């Protein structure tokens, strides 16, 4: 209900710009769509056939970037929307990538680790000629992780020699970047301060509600509290906890790693899991799932700021409700761009054959996100639009310019 | 009768002892590609088209399949034809796999300069996905030898001169002699093979040929030259009959002059809808699919039907004509002379040395008789009709190569 | 071992070969060792060494088998690779000599492990071989399926490459007549040898020691050319018939059973006396060094066809050299195999398979020409057949080496 | 030779870690071993045939690195040991290389410069397909030098285009690195300060005896005196000299370069050339050859610290004797790693197409060696072992982790 909106925002941005319909159509059509057969022997000896795939949407601004999703549900339209979304996101970030997205229709929880490596290596064999250091650089996604990237790297290197830059999100021992783990969360804290400063405020003192406590949410909470932010409520799959005076995030993290959830945490009262988004605060950070803010609860949001750390957490219905209430929303396409930005930095480090210290990684991230927020701000002033539309017009403009500069045939 | 393809495959897999897991893998195509083809039109404005190529199976060698320029593109049909080509090349005993591709577009609305432009972009967008030993495209609806010349030309910018990358080229650019008559000549070859098995020969037999294009005319020419009596021929302009035999050479001059058979002295005109039920020995549907169907199958008087066209017999008519004792030479074999000679064109390009036409035709006789022998022996093995014998033979060969090559332990 | 090197220096001195050029001809072009580590079926790791000696490629791509065997003597492997270089030159096929394998016991591995290992080996050497570089073939412990796996795995790195290996299944581009190739070659050379002496295969009495893949095929085609196969031995025992063993009937018996011992139509004889049987033509077809000091004087044949490799070590060579026993050397006699393996490659290069009659007809052409070239070397240097073969082969490699030059 | 101890140290380190015996077996086996025929025309026209070779031991952690030896003595076992040592050495240094080692069995002192170029190019032609920018990067060694590398670079570039990164040790005019001459000596001084700092000490004031005065030894004395180190005794090819207040190193360096030895230096009294190891001081630097410290001279060593600047300078017996005395030994695998580390920097600069100023080379060298020393120490803390074993365990562990992360197929 918010991802079908991708094409809508695009067409909206294209109309904000003076985009010609013929160029718009070209930008909509992906550069390449690939489906491959992945047949492996299972541990019981019998054959198992899976379909791997890769949508390579756009490469005008450089090599394509996108995750590999191991998930049984594969909608052709949905995957295409994500590949296109990555094209604008990389453009908003001003990193020299295009957008792509791939995966294998499969359920990893029903495969042995032996089968998952076997499956991953076959998939790499079937697409090795379609990706590459300067063509398409995959990344982890739902159902895959650093070990997956390691296996891809190993098999790919058999066909083209050692190629650490062919995937990002690798283990540190295999050429992964420092700061990759904290990247998206750190970006969320960075972008929040940029937006607050634009209103004469700073993170220090503000009250935060963080819905979701996975990698992104947990890191956000850590770095934000370290900036003086008052984290008053946090939820995860195990429950939701509140502390009006501020949750001690270091203590929570220590509890959360040991106990595998925020539930049972001494030092914060448990609260109704369905009250977390409507809890009283200044800044609301949806950091788990999509569609959690909708027509059913938009009027009950109390924050003046919503930092879309998760993807598509706010449906179009809630978007217009909160606008007509003075709520500013930092759109996900910008708010969580620290991840893909740092992945660009990982690739750069591999291209340069020399890793950066973490202070440099983080320093460049601050620079890239400061600049992109400024450009994002100026697009809004130019087109008298909200932040989300400013991000899409900014992204579509850059792709369109690069496309035009490179030309079509004769 | 086209969507019936999976029916023939699923049956053949059951006639063979194929494991259900291996059967599913054989159904899954090796690769499916969609590419953006945007070109500047003659007026300067942009035009965007989608090109595509389904590469179904390559167990038995490089993939082979036509390129279709047509605005209507059904994904299932494209996949079905690619799968069909996999079985057909296996029946032919030529070392290819099956593929099928094209661009969704209407060439009648494009200038010739735009069509070259569009063809070159498509080649640039897929050149890394085809190749001398990978995938050898060929013409199909909306493309022809000129299109192949353009592909050859653009592909060679990326890989050096590569005449073997496409078949159906002009003779001047390494196309094969005998390429025009190949399908038609193959039909006559398969007819004699089938008749020889019944102690009969072409000489004397009465032929009805529905459709008089390249395939139909060539069959009529070469069959009449073997002593066959063509008693009726129909085409887009009408149908003409002569119970004592139509003089094909004279008819060919009339049809080349008058762009149709209607008006030919030496054959009375007859109802174009009556052509399939005319009295004869051998009926050659050579125009369209499904022309022999549930409504007219019982009314066929021929003891043999030579499927020169593709899918001329619906499953319904297959059983009616089977029980009435009609032997049907199935399309997958009967018109394989074309794909066989396209293999010969490629072989000649691979060997850097063209064949005399007599060699082309002589190898074709060898390839189609030997494949008929194997086709015959499969039917006896499984007590099945020719069409089912062909699918089981084709699926068995691919399965053998797939199993020999393995799935990485 | 050093058995080969002994013939080589002898041939090198027969020709006027420069000692420095001779040293280079002896040194192999390349020696490769690679680690092949696979997970075993129980999950634990297993590490094997693969290897390939690439001896000489002056005359074209190198050719040689892959042997899966636990015993790996570096001296043997180099000797075999060097021998292949000479063998391909006597055959006049445009190949050089190479030889490789994996130290492992295939009898202790599942087919899953054997496939895994084969593919890993291919990954480890794919960049060191190729359709125009080095074309492997089956050998001890490998067969057509092994070639199929190599073909499949190699093709992931370089596209479909049927010509990268020979000995493939026919379903994957293997040659017709490949199975009978070596056996037919021995029959061809026997007729050439007899024709030089005013005799023909027809009428001559054959005792055939060994009835494996090669021996069985030899017996078949000679019986069909009128040869009287009067005694045959193999791993299970020996049978004799002065009027001739019916090779089809013998083949029927052996195909049902696992040996000829029990064959109606030939009474059994002593398994170790076959070499000393009364006949005109004796064919050692099993193992090396079997013709030796202990039984050389008791050979009654005037003709010995070396179907096996190194069946006569130097000791018997000189004993039989006197008294007039003719020996057709292994380097030529079993070259039918490597010749038809060349034809398999040619067919794959041409993308168009040959009828079997063409394979066999070209086989007859290539071996006749090489025999004629072989005899003239013997006449030129007043030497026996074995040295004549070495002189011919080493001459061809040296000529090719010199024409191509050394930079300068 | 403490060279044959290589397999000795490894199986120990592999046992200190929980290394599966089968994985230990694979880590022992080299990835590839190559022998090639190198036949060239000599200047008199006659043929000469040589055998070139390259052991490529391990590449789990990256491209292989190793020297090319032009030397008539070729022991296969020793060459394999050296390539294996390099695998561990690069892992301790934390540079992304594996270990290799090669050469040509030949005596360059019996060859003209024209024949040496001919032979060098023929060797490159025979192995060009087995090395590469991301595969295996050779370097000078005994019998080869910058000119050798220039010829390799030139001939290789005919086959793969300009490839300055294919070898290190190049002439500076062809992309060689600044500071490469002082690298090993400077590295010795860096590690010495790192070691002393853990003991609350600094280079300043302490007494140095430096045995051997080659490239490494001379540079060490130079850099050490400049930090305040008191070099009280020096040995070289011509003899040994002493000065209880400290030998004036700048003045001596002037004396040694003109005269080509230390024999004759005003400002330092001569001493027994065979007494050099038993001189009283704080830090003794064996900097010439291996096995110079053995059981016969171990008990009377007066230093609390031995900086193994040379390779294999301490035999196993003395290692335990000096441990049983409170003597700390900085092992050669770490102490002289400045060379290989800067060779990595040379490669990096060529990969990036942009040379570093010398100060940057030296600052990065300091960074890499302090970081590796800190890592080396924490390994000792975990395994309660000496510095030498701490280095092997650290290197073997890193290789083992990379190997496992990349996996084995199925
Ligand atoms: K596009
Ligand atoms: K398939
Ligand atoms: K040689
Ligand atoms: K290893």
């Amino acid at each position: 209900n918010a991802l079908a909106a991708t094409n809508r925002n695009f067409k909206l941005a294209a109309r904000l710009l003076g985009l010609d319909s013929k160029l718009e159509k070209s930008l909509l059509i992906p550069f390449r769509e690939i489906k491959v057969e992945c047949t492996i022997p299972k541990d019981d000896g019998t054959l198992a056939s899976f379909v791997g795939f890769r949508v390579q949407h756009d490469n005008a601004r450089g090599p394509m970037k996108g995750g590999i999703r191991y998930h049984p549900e594969v909608d052709p339209d949905e995957v295409n929307a994500l590949a296109q979304l990555m094209t604008w996101k990389t453009a908003v970030a001003k990193i020299p990538y295009g957008g792509a997205k791939g995966g294998i229709g499969c359920d990893p929880s029903k495969l042995s680790i032996s089968e998952l490596e076997r499956l991953t290596r076959v998939f790499t064999q079937k697409i090795h000629d379609l990706i590459g250091i300067h063509t398409d650089v995959p990344a982890p996604d739902m159902g895959t992780g650093p070990q997956t990237m390691a296996w891809i790297l190993d098999e790919y290197s058999k066909f083209h020699g050692y190629s650490p830059a062919v995937v990002t999100g690798k283990p540190i021992d295999l050429g992964g970047s420092l700061g990759r783990d904290a990247a998206t969360g750190r970006g969320v804290m960075f972008g929040t301060e940029a937006l607050l400063n634009e209103h004469g405020k700073t993170i220090s003192g503000q009250r935060f509600v963080i819905q979701g406590f996975g990698n992104v949410g947990s890191w956000a909470a850590k770095l934000i509290s370290e900036k003086g932010g008052k984290i008053v409520a946090v939820s995860d799959i195990t429950g939701a906890i509140k502390n009006k005076d501020g949750i001690d995030i270091p203590a929570l993290l220590k509890h959360t790693k040991e106990h595998r959830g925020v539930k049972g945490f001494d030092g914060a009262d448990p609260i109704d899991p369905n009250s977390i988004l409507v809890e009283d605060c200044d800044i609301l950070v949806p950091a788990a799932l999509g569609g959690v803010i909708n027509r059913e609860n938009a009027n009950e949001i109390k924050a003046k700021f919503i930092i879309e750390a998760a993807n598509h957490p706010t449906d179009p219905d809630a978007d217009e409700i909160l606008s007509k209430k003075g709520v500013v929303i930092l759109p996900d396409i910008y708010a969580n761009s620290g991840g893909v930005t740092v992945s660009y930095f990982e690739w750069v480090q591999n291209i340069q054959g020399f890793m950066w210290e973490e202070e440099k990684v983080n320093d460049e991230l601050k620079t890239y996100m400061t600049r992109s927020f400024k450009d994002l701000k100026e697009m809004c002033k130019t087109h008298s639009c909200d932040l989300r539309m400013g991000a899409f017009t900014l992204g579509v403009n850059r792709v369109a310019q690069a496309t035009i500069l490179r030309g079509w045939g004769a």
